[PDB]
Order: structure tokens, then C-alpha cells, then sequence
């Protein structure tokens, strides 16, 4: 419908004020400063995200698809970057109970992010071809999971994480093909799932809310 | 109509009151189990309170109907995160732990999501009404068919399964009337459901009633 | 005039309340002393939403209107307002905040009756006298009731007498036609609101002698 | 008019940070005297801060004798706390405990509305602006009278007695000045009398200086 | 046409990101000297962001040269907390104390401000651009000289200088240039100079990085 698409807007909007909420409180209370630093970025990515869904929110009475569409590479380039941090801090609670990474390692993930980023907004521009550039995205892409898959220890957590993060992320390269209308809607479900979802289940795991 | 307006005012200022009582609460608990039924539960109140803000400020923008179409987002949100706190609260109850099995907490989402979609259907015409009313309900068995196998005897145990049994039947009894008066009924519903049930959470750990 | 000067006075001393309160809640190390704090919070938190709403609307609206709307502000204020006072009386007699929820229920039973009654005589369902002596007649009961839950003691003595005589007045300020009723109402709130905020900050912070 | 604007949001900004840097630390202090003294300081600038918004957002339809007449409304709320502040502090730095006689402060305030009271009925004509300079001087003069005799010698304790005896003395100064200067007077005096005191007790309690 | 508006939102939302991320480690490490330096951090995001959103506000009909002269007031704010943070996370890195001598820091604010004030005058064209230039440019060293003699020689310190020293020059260098160049540069510069350092002392503090 038309209420589906503005509904979608709205759902990832609040869902990111729970995600803050709650990463917020428990980073302001866990004894484990580890989980607090990871903690603490998660609260930082829902901060930027929703403050880039209440600008849209803000615009939807005279909507232009493409315009929004574009305007998400500014929410990306600041939220992949930290994203990107609490995957590879949370690889290593999981193995050694502390979040450290090598800066070295963290730049070369950045490289491939922006380089996957950067050839998207291209594409999008059109300095390149859109076909070009998610070709050439992917191939970045591939090189960012293949250098995240070295700082990974196997693990369930590690494992769901990686996996979660491989598929999701992809998705994107995948509505990016898609009409303008329609790959709104998918980011918005792809944002309420790769921020939100994520987020709350860094807080549960940490939390020990759930037994598998 | 006037009635629709000092409603709305009511939820959003209360939630503003539960959404504060149990953040300062949840920041400040020895008990990290009820620390994470305060934190669900001041989200809560920071999700409604957003969608009743939206809710007054477009009043006069939107009809009756959008709005209760509306709140079905709101309810996406703020239903699961209600049950969960239900179902932790089972087991702080009984062993001062907040657990509960994911699988568990899937089939209790899944009755939910049956229950609020096939209300949704109905209300949009994609099915009739009568249909979202029988629907919904035969959900909402399921939903708290399921709550009750996970509800283990004690006073505040019951009462809470007691609670969120009448109220949350109460908005399928009020999915019956017309926009207006439904809009009302809903307003008065969330008060009970998400502030008072949320102020009992925040008086019960805190021991504030004998 | 001062009587927009009371709004704004009224709403920036809610926000001084608010703060104080906020932070003592989040930093005492007495349990029952922060219930009694995170309540006050609430009760400024409230207060100044109506009274930035109040503000806001102060040309497009009229007198009688701005204090018909103050009875959605009484209604969440005035109980966690009473609740706080019985569990005040709990902290002096017991040094723990609590109460037995049906004495709780049977004062908010009477406060509400009082706002009920008071209400259906402002918008003229009832007459204003009969408004006034039903709703005192609540009045009553509930300071009757509030009186059995507290001992004597300098701070429930000062507590219970501020309560009767705040709470009094705005059944006379009632009377009064619309214009000076806000500026009276406004007082009343700095006072029974505010300065009871403060009051509790204060005491239980025992910065004075 | 522009010098009035800039500096509007000097002030306005200034209190931003103050209260920012007061709230932080009274949360993290494990001295409770300077908690509730950095408590209070982060009220003033909660306080100041909401009115200068006011004054900020009025820019474009400005009256100059308006907004200083709306000053009063913040000294009313704000000269009562900052006077708190000041004998806690005395107090603290003599007995590291933050406490001062009910009667005492009772007699403080007192001077502080006269000085207050007298300086409005001066501005808005009840009395002529001289009688309200004299009598406001005279005030002030009690006032700080009162407060010099709970002042123990000390080096803290006489730069803020001194600090706040000239600035708070300005401010009967400027009264005296067309409408224009004194408005950017007293926006330059609350970022004294407010924000460098604010982050004086700060920076203080923190031992950041040597 | 895009990237100059973006630049305004990527600064604003680091901003946004910075503050949130410095204020959350403020109230929770045990190091009270760090907690000094993150608790002036978040100030400076605080007040930047208050800039920031203030500019965002008035693209639509945006004046260019009045928005540089509007960043000073930001400036005169954030630069002075920003060389008390250096400063001290100079001695923190040597002693682990948050402490400097007043006198020295006076010292640096007399410089910081006389480079900022020079610099205003040549915007306004009280004097040359060439010679705010010029004059700035003396303050700026005499500013970096003083900050240098305050350095002990190590990893961090060297690091935090030579990056204070490159991009506080750079603002020089971008002063010179048309103002919607010089917007965009300002724009980047502060996301460098206010958001990257304050991540860098959040992580370095933290130990995240090794
Ligand atoms: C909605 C998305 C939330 C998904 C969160 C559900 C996964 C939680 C889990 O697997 O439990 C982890 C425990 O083993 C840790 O003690
Ligand atoms: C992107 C923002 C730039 C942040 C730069 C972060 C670098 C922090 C670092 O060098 O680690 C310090 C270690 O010695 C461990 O404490
Ligand atoms: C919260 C926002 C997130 C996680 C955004 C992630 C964005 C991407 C993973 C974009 C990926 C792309 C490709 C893989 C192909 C090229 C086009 C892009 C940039 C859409
Ligand atoms: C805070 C909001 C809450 C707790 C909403 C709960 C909503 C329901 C319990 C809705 C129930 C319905 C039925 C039981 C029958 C079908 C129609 C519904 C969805 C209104
Ligand atoms: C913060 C607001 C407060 C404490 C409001 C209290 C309001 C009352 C005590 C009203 C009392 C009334 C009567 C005693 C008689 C009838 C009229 C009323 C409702 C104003
Ligand atoms: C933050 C605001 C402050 C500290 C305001 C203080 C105001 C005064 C000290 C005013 C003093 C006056 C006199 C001493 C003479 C009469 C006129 C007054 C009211 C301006
Ligand atoms: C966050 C904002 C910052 C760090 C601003 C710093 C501003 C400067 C370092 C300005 C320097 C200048 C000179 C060195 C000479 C030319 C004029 C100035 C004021 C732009
Ligand atoms: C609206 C964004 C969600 C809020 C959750 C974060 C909690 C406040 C932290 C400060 C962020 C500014
Ligand atoms: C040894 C470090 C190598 C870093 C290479 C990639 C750096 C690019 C960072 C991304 C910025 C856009
Ligand atoms: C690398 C992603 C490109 C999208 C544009 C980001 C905006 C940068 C502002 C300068
Ligand atoms: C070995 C485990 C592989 C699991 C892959 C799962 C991919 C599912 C993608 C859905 C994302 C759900 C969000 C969960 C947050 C973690
Ligand atoms: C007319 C609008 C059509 C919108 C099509 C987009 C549908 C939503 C995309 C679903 C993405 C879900 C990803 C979850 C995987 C786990
Ligand atoms: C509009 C407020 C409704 C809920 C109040 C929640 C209390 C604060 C939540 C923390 C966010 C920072
Ligand atoms: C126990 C197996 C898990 C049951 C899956 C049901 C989850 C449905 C959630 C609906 C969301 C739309
Ligand atoms: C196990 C129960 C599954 C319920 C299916 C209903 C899902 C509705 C999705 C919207
Ligand atoms: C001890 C209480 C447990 C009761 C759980 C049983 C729930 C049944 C709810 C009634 C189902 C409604 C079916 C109506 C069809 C339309
Ligand atoms: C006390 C001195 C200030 C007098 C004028 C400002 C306060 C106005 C408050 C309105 C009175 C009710
Ligand atoms: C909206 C809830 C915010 C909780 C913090 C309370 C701070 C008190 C300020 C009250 C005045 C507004
Ligand atoms: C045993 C006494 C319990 C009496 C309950 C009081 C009924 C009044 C309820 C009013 C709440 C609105
Ligand atoms: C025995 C206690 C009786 C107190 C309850 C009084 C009920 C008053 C009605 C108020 C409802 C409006
Ligand atoms: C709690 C103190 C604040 C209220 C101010 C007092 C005004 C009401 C009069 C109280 C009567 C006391 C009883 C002796
Ligand atoms: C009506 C005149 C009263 C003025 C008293 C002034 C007292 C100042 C203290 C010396
Ligand atoms: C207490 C620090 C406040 C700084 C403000 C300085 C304003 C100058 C006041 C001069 C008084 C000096 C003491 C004699
Ligand atoms: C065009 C308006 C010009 C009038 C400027 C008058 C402002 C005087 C500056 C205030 C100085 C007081 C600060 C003293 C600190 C000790
Ligand atoms: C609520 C006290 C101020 C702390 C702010 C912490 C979050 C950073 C704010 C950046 C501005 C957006
Ligand atoms: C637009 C005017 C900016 C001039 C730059 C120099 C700033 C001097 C004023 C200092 C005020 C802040 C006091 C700390
Ligand atoms: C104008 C320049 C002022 C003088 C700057 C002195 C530089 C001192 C040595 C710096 C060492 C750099 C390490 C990074
Ligand atoms: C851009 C021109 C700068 C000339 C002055 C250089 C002196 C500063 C020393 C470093
Ligand atoms: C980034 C290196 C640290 C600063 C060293 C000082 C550089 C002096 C250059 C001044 C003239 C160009
Ligand atoms: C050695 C200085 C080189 C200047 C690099 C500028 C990048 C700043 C990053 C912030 C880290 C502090
Ligand atoms: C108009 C173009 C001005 C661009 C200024 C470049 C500085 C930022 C580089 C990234």
C-alpha cells in the first residue's frame, strides 16, 4: 500500500529508538567494560540512524525516492565504519573476553567498506554504470568479508554473527538494482534487521536473556 | 472528540511518568534481572510515547480510522518487547533470573504477530472484519494458551498473567466499535497495559506496597 | 502580564525541581530515598509538559480553557504526589518507603472524587456550589485517611500541614473567576509541586541545619 | 543589535557547556557535598539556558526593554540557587560539609528578592528608576553583609565572596544604562556570574589546576 | 551541489556520535582523570552540534560568509576546552593527573583568543585578509610554542600535537580561500578536529586498539 511504505519508515525509525534504549542502559551498567565499549558503539549507530530516519520521516509528504536513496550514504559512511567495529570487538570477547583489534587490520576493513561504499554512490551518481558499480561493489564486498573472516574465531556467536552480517549486508548490493520505491522499502527492512535486530542481540547475549 | 483529545494527552503524559520511573530505577537496581525487565520496559514507554506524540501532533491532519491503522506499528514494536518482560518476569518471580527459552519466546511471538496480523486484515478489508475478530481471538487463545504453560503459581506470577489477559482481550472487544470510540478505548487500554502495568513492575521489585 | 510571567515562573522552577531530584535519585545510596526522588521526578516531569503546553497556547486560547485543561495534569500528579507523601511518612516512622496498596487505593479513591466532583462543577454538569462541597467532602476523606498513616513527627507535622493548607487553597482559588484563578493555580503549583521537591531534596540531602 | 545577538549566543552556548560539565560529575563525584553543590550549579545553567533559548527565538521580533524585563523571571529562580551554592561552598571549604542554618538562608533570600523586588518596580515605573537603584543597592548591601558573616577566611572562600560582590554589583550598574548596552551587559555578567563560576566549582573540586 | 550539504550532515552527525560516545565512557571509567578529559569532550560535541544544527537549519537560504562569521562564537566556545583537553591528556600521558598550571593555561587562551580575534577582524574587514593572515598566524605559533614546552616527549603526545598542529593550521589555510570552499573545508577540519580526536581519546583510553 502507501501506508506500507511510509509504515516501513516508521517501524525501522522506532525500532531504532528501542535498539538505543536498551544498549544504552546496559552499557551504562554492565560490570564488563568490554561489553560496555561494544555496547556504547551500538548506541552511537542507532543515534546516527535514527536521526537520518526522523530526516526522512521529516520529507515523506513530498517524497522523491531517489533523493532518500542517496542521502543513505551519508547515514552509511558513519554507521559501516562503527558497525564494522563492534563485529570485530565482539569476535574477540567471544574468544579472549576482550575487545581489542589491531588498528592496521580495522584500516583494511575500512578501505574495502569505502571502497564497496564508494564505487555504490558512483553508480548511483552515474560516473560509472550502476551495472559497473555492483559489480565492482561485490568484488569489494568480497574482499571486506574475506578480511573479517581472518579476525573471526569459530564459535556460535562468532558464526551467527559473521553469517548474519554476510547475508544481510549483501542484500543491499541486491535492492540496489531494484526501482528507486522499492529499494527504499528493502533498506528500511534490511536497516530494521543489520541496526536493530543486531543491536538487540548484542544486549541479549550479554544479558543472558535467552536459553538455546 | 474532545474526549479523543484529553485521552491522548493522559497515555502520553503517563507515559512520560513510566518511561521516567523505571529508567531511573533500572539504573540504579543491584539486581541485574530486574534491571533487564526495567530496561524492556522503558522502552516501552519511549516507543508509545513516540507514536502518541506523532498521534497529537498530526490530530487534526489524519481521521479516526489512519489513526487506528496507525497504531498498528506502534503495537509491532511495543507487544513483543511487553510479552518478553511478561515471560522474564515469570521466572524472576520464581528464581530471581531473567531467562526464558528463545524457541519459547518464538512460538509466543508467533501466536502475537497471528493475532495483531489477522486483526490488521481485517481491519484493511483484505479480510472481513467478523473474520479479524474471530481470527485474532483464536490467536490470542494460542498466545495465552502458551503464557499460561510458562506461568508458575504465585501471587504476582497471576496476577500479571491475570492482567495481560483481560486487558489485551479488551482490544479485540474495542476492535468492534466505531473509529471514534475505538480510538478512546485503545487511548484508556495502553494506560493500563503499558503505564500502569509498567509503574506495577517498578513498585513491585521496589517493594513500595505491602 | 505577570500572569504569563506566573506561567513561565511556575514552568521554570519544574524544570529546577526536575533536575535536582533526577540526580539525587540517580546517585543516593538510600534505596527508599530514591523512590521518593524518582516519584518527585515524575511529578515535575508531568507539570512541565502541561505548563510548556500551557505557554505555548497562551494567545490562541482562552482562561477558562488553559484550567479546564489543568484537571489532565491533577489527575497523573495528584497520585504519585500522595503516594510519595505516605511513603515519606513510611521513611520517618520505619526508614522504608511503603505503603499497604489498599490504604493507597482508598486515598486515591477520595482524590479522585474530589478532582471528579470539582470537575463536573467547572464545566457545569454540576452547580459550583455543589462542586465545592462534594468535592471538599472528598477532601475530607482523603486528609482524614492521609491523617491516619502518619505519626507525629516534626517533618510529618510540616509534610501533612502543607499538604491540608496547598491543597485547601486551590478549592478556594475554585471561586475565583478564570483570570485570576490561573495566576492562583500557578502559585500553588510553585509551592505544592516545587517547593515540596525541593523540601525533600533538602531534607533528605540535610543540607540545612 | 548585533553585538546583542553574538552575544546572546555566547552565553547561551556557555551555559550548554557548564551544565554539561557540572551534571557529568556531579553523577560521578564520590563526595556527596560537591555532589550537591555541582547539582545545584547544573539547575542555574538548566534554568539560564532555557531563558536565553526564549530570548534567542524572540530575536526577530525583539523588544529590548522586553527581554530585560523577562530576566527577572530567571534572577528569581537563578539568585536563590547560586546564593545556595555560595554558602555551601563556604561551608565545604572550611568543614568539607555542605550545610547552612534554615534561618540564615531565610534571611539571605530576603534580602536577595528586596534587592530583586525593588529593582522591577523601578523598571516597569511602580516606583521611579533612582528609588529603585537606591534601595536594590541597599538590599544588596544586607544581602552581602549577611553573606560575608558566614564567610570563614580562606582562599577559596574570599574569591567567590569578592567574584560574586563585584559581579553581582554590576548588575546594578548596567541597570542604569539604556536598554541596548545593558542587555549585552548582562549577557556578559551571566556568562561570569554563571558559566566561569559554574566551571570554577568544576574545575575546583576536580583539582584539574595548580 | 550534494557534498556541501552533506558535509554539514556528516559533521552534525559525528558530532552526534562523538558526544554520545565520550559521554557514556565519562560516567562509567574509574579513572577520574580521564573522566575529566571525556567529560570536556563531550562538551565540545555538544556545543558543536548546537552550531551545527543551526547552519543545517539555514541551507535552504544559506549566506556563506555569514555562516563563517557565525562559527566563530562556536570557536571561541570549543577551541578553549579543546587545549584544556590537550593539555591535560599531555599529563595524564606522563603522571596519569589531569592537572596544568592556570597561569600556563592563560597563557594559551591569551594566544588562542588573539589568534581567533585577529582572525575576525580580517573577516570583517577591519583589517587586511592578508595581514589576519599574517597577525593569526603569530598567535598560532606563539600558541603551538607554549603548548610544545608543556609536551613530554611519547607516543600519544606526539601523535595528539602534530595533529592539533597540522589541523588547527589548516583552518588558517582555508580562511584564505572563497567562503563555500571555506565552508566545506571548516566542515571537514571539524570533523577531524573535534569528532576524530575525540574517538581517538575515547579508543586510546579505552585500549580498543592495539
Ligand atoms: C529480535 C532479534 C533478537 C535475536 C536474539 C536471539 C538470540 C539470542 C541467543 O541466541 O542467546 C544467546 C545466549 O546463549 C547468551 O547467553
Ligand atoms: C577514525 C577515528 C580515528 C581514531 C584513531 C584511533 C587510534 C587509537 C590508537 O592508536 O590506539 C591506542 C593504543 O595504544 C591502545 O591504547
Ligand atoms: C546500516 C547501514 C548499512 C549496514 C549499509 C550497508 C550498505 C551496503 C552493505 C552496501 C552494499 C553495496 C554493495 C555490496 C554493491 C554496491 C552497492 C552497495 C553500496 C549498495
Ligand atoms: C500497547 C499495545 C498493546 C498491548 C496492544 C495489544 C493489542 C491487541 C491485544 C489486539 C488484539 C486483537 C484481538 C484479540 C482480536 C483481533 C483484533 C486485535 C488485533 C485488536
Ligand atoms: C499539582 C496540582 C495539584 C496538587 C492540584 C490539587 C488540586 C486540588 C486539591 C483541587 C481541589 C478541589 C477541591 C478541594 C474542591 C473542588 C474543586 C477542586 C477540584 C479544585
Ligand atoms: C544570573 C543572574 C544574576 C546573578 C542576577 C543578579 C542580579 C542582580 C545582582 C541585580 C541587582 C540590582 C541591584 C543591585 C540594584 C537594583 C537593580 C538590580 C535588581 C539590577
Ligand atoms: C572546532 C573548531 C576549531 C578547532 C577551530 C580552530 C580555528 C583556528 C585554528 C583558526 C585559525 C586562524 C588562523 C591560524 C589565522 C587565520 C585566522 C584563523 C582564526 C582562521
Ligand atoms: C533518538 C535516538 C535514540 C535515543 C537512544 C540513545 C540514548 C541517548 C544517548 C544520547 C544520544 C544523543
Ligand atoms: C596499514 C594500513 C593500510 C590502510 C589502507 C586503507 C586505508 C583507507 C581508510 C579508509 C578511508 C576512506
Ligand atoms: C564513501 C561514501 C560516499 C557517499 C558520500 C558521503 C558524504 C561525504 C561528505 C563529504
Ligand atoms: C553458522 C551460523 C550461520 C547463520 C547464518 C544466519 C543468517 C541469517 C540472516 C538473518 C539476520 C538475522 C539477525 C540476527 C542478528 C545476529
Ligand atoms: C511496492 C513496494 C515493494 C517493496 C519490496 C521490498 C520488500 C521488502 C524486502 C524484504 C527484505 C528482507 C530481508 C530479511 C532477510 C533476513
Ligand atoms: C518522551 C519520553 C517518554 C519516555 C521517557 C523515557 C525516560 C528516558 C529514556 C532514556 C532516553 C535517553
Ligand atoms: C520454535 C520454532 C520457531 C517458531 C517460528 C515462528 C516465528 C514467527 C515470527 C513472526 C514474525 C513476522
Ligand atoms: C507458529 C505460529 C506462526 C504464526 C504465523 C503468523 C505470522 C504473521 C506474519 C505477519
Ligand atoms: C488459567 C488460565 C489459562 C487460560 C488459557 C486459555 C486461553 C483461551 C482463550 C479463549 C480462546 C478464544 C477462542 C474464541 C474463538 C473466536
Ligand atoms: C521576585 C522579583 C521578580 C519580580 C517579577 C518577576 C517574577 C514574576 C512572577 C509572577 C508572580 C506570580
Ligand atoms: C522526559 C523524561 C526525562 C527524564 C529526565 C528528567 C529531568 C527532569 C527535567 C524536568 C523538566 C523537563
Ligand atoms: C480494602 C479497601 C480497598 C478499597 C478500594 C478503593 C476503591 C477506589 C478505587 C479508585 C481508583 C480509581
Ligand atoms: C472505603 C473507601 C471508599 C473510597 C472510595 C471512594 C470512591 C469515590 C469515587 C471516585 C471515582 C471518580
Ligand atoms: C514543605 C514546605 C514547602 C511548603 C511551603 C509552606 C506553605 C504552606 C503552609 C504550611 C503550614 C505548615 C503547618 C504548620
Ligand atoms: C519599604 C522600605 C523597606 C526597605 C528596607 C531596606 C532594607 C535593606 C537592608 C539594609
Ligand atoms: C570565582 C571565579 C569566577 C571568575 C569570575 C571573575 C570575574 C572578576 C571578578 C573580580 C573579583 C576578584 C576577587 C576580589
Ligand atoms: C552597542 C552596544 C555597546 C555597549 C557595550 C557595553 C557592554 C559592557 C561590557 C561588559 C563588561 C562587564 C564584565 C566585567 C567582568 C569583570
Ligand atoms: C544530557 C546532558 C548532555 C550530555 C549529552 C551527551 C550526548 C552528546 C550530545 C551531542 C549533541 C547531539
Ligand atoms: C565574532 C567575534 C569572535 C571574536 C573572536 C575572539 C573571541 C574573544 C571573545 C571571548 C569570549 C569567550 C570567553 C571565554
Ligand atoms: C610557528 C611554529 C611554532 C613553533 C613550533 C615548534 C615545534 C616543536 C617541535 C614539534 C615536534 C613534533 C612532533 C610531532
Ligand atoms: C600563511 C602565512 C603564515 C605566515 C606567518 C608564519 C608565522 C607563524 C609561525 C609558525
Ligand atoms: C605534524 C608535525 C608536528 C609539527 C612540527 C612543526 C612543523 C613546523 C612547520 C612550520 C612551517 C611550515
Ligand atoms: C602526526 C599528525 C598528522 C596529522 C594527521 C591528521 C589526522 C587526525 C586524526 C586524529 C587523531 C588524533
Ligand atoms: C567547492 C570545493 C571546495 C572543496 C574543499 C576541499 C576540502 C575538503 C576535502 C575533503
Amino acid at each position: 500500500m502507501s501506508d506500507l511504505i511510509e509504515y516501513s519508515f516508521y517501524l525501522t525509525y522506532a525500532f531504532l529508538m528501542t535498539t538505543g534504549t536498551i544498549t544504552f542502559i546496559e552499557a551504562l551498567r554492565t560490570k564488563n567494560e568490554s561489553v560496555r565499549h561494544i555496547l556504547n558503539l551500538e548506541t552511537c549507530i542507532s543515534v546516527v540512524a535514527a536521526f537520518f530516519y526522523s530526516n526522512f520521516i521529516g520529507k515523506l509528504e513530498h517524497i522523491n525516492y531517489e533523493e532518500i536513496n542517496l542521502n543513505r550514504y551519508v547515514d552509511w559512511a558513519i554507521t559501516t565504519p562503527i558497525m564494522l567495529l563492534v563485529l570485530v570487538l565482539a569476535f574477540r570477547v567471544n574468544q579472549t573476553n576482550k575487545a581489542m583489534v589491531k588498528f592496521s587490520d580495522f584500516m583494511i576493513i575500512l578501505g574495502m567498506n569505502y571502497g564497496m561504499l564508494g564505487t555504490g554512490y558512483l553508480g548511483d551518481i552515474g560516473v560509472i554504470h550502476k551495472t559497473m558499480g555492483t559489480v565492482l561493489g561485490f568484488l569489494f564486498f568480497g574482499g571486506l568479508f574475506y578480511k573479517l573472516n581472518t579476525l573471526r574465531t569459530s564459535n556460535a556467536s562468532n558464526d551467527l554473527l559473521y553469517g548474519a552480517f554476510f547475508v544481510l549486508w549483501a542484500l543491499y548490493g541486491v535492492f540496489y538494482q531494484m526501482e528507486q520505491l522499492p529499494r527504499n522499502v528493502g533498506y528500511n527492512v534490511l536497516d530494521l534487521f543489520s541496526k536493530c535486530f543486531v543491536g538487540i542481540y548484542f544486549w541479549a547475549f550479554y544479558a543472558k536473556i535467552f536459553t538455546l
